[PDB]
């Protein structure tokens, strides 16, 4: 099945991903809020991008069912970052980093052409991470920083309760969406270059 296939072809990179200095250096309490708000200022810049061509996928009819608006993190994010820099400052002062400019070009030419599959593979690499391994980054942030829970509504998901049948329902979906050979190897191969676009957000961070 699908979900199973793309947890299986990708498992190799998230454990890679484990391991960015930067990334680790974060979650075990060396960094602290200022470099946290640096990721959350990024991740803006491509979930903005990723939410424009959810919408193009979402209108043309492709997968609709999987891309439920709630899932939307931009605008939460925003307001999370709002709290970390303490005003609105940010969005003039923020510049996407190179990774950050490949990976929102990526999103963007999946938005024009309307690539549904492209748009599953990397709506799976951000929207599924952020369910399964979000807690463990809020509790992270929370416990070495004292990061407000107000300025983690990234993480909090508004709008899901019962958080492991969303979870459940998001993989039966996947399962059960309609591919061709064509379709399903473009998926594929889209989610292994949207985990390497996830790395090198790190490797720059890092940088
Ligand atoms: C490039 C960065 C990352 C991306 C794109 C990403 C994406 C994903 C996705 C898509 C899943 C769900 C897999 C599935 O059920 O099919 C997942 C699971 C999870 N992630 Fe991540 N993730 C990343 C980094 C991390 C890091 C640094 C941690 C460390 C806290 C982590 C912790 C987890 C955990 C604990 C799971 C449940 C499965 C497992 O242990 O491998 N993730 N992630």
């Amino acid at each position: 099945g699908l979900a199973v296939e793309l947890k299986q072809s990708t498992a190799q990179a998230h454990e890679k991903a484990e391991h960015s200095t930067f990334m680790s250096d974060l979650l075990k309490g060396r960094l602290g809020v200022a470099e946290f708000t640096r990721l959350q200022e990024q991740a803006w810049l491509f979930y903005t991008a990723l939410e424009q061509a959810v919408d193009a996928v979402r209108a043309s009819g492709f997968a609709e069912s999987l891309l439920d608006p709630a899932l939307n993190r931009a605008e939460v994010l925003a307001r999370d970052l709002d709290k970390l820099n303490g005003s609105s400052e940010w969005r003039s002062r923020i510049t996407a980093s190179p990774a950050v400019i490949d990976y929102v070009n990526r999103l963007e030419e999946i938005r024009d052409n309307v690539d549904g599959p492209a748009l599953v593979a990397h709506h799976y690499v951000r929207y599924l991470g952020d369910l399964s391994g979000g807690q463990v980054i809020a509790r992270m942030m929370q416990r070495h920083y004292g990061v407000d829970p107000e300025a983690l509504g990234f993480y909090h998901f508004e709008g899901i309760a019962k958080l492991k049948v969303y979870k459940d329902e998001y993989r039966e979906k996947l399962n059960n969406l309609e591919l061709s050979d064509e379709q399903r190897e473009h998926l594929l191969k889209e989610a292994t270059d949207a985990f390497v676009f996830n790395h090198q957000v790190f490797a720059d961070l890092g940088k």
